[PDB]
């Protein structure tokens, strides 16, 4: 559970996002592309994409960046209180795209990441813990769904 502390130290690097929703969901995408290229290959629309400079000239790319970011950031600012939020984006997440949880974590390092890149002042190493441990609770919560549904492996 994080502390009342920890959701500020989050929530308030998280409105510095939310100034270039998809400029930021460009980054975080392409690093999780990069950095993991089993993850790429989960999304027929993006697979075609071969180098980062095509990545970056994709439109489609940006618009689901702005999707999966404007998702993220419903739940971060229910502080915990996410149950309505999970329920649908980890049933698609487990039975439609077929996401392992090992996948959710490689997304949340390519976000603290590019969020320490964008917001070095708003992002110290006390905000870095405030965030991993909210994209862990992200991930412990969808776990337990995808566990429910026979997914968790
Ligand atoms: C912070 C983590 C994530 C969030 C908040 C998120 C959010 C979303 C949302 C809101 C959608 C559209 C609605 C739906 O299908 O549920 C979506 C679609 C999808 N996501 Fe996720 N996502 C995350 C992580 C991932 C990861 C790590 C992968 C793959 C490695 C992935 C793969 C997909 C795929 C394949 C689609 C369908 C894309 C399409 O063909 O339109 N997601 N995601």
């Amino acid at each position: 559970v994080l502390s009342e502390g920890e959701w500020q130290l989050v929530l308030h690097v998280w409105a510095k996002v939310e100034a270039d929703v998809a400029g930021h969901g460009q980054d975080i995408l392409i690093r999780l592309f990069k950095s993991h290229p089993e993850t790429l290959e989960k999304f027929d629309r993006f697979k075609h994409l071969k180098t980062e400079a095509e990545m970056k000239a994709s439109e489609d790319l940006k618009k689901h960046g702005v999707t999966v970011l404007t998702a993220l950031g419903a739940i971060l600012k229910k502080k915990g209180h996410h149950e309505a939020e999970l329920k649908p984006l980890a049933q698609s997440h487990a039975t439609k795209h077929k996401i392992p949880i090992k996948y959710l974590e490689f997304i949340s390092e390519a976000i603290i990441h590019v969020l320490h890149s964008r917001h070095p002042g708003d992002f110290g190493a006390d905000a870095q813990g405030a965030m991993n441990k909210a994209l862990e609770l992200f991930r412990k919560d969808i776990a337990a769904k995808y566990k429910e549904l026979g997914y968790q492996g």
